[PDB]
């Protein structure tokens, strides 16, 4: 869905601010990027290190929410927060969900940029 997944407001804001350029050009660095980091969080996880989970899941927390991939933003602020309760449980699931879903969330950003304009 694209209210779900997407950050709507500020992409129509952006749209109307700087024009939908520069958002295909973040979604193509953040398409070329992801590869590199799941692989550094999946690393991280095997190897038991919280502060390399941490990092990693700060570091794509930021880069998601710069093109509005509002899901993918909110995974990585869960995986950034070990104070939560569940963290230790769940932090598998959902890097690997990010793993699962991320190309996804974007080919859904694509379209909406499309249609959009
Ligand atoms: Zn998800």
């Amino acid at each position: 869905k694209s209210e779900a997944l997407l950050d709507i407001p500020m992409l129509e804001q952006y749209l109307e601010l700087v024009g939908p350029k520069l958002i295909t050009d973040g979604l193509a660095v953040f398409e070329k990027m992801m590869p590199g980091y799941v692989s550094v969080l999946e690393s991280n996880l095997t190897a038991q290190d919280k502060k390399g989970i941490v990092e990693e899941g700060h570091k794509i927390k930021g880069a998601a929410g710069s093109v509005g991939l509002r899901h993918l933003q909110q995974l990585g602020q869960q995986i950034q927060s070990p104070d939560l309760p569940a963290w230790e449980d769940n932090v598998g699931e959902w890097i690997e969900e990010m793993k699962e879903e991320w190309r996804h969330d974007v080919e859904v950003l694509k379209a909406w940029v499309a249609k959009a304009t």
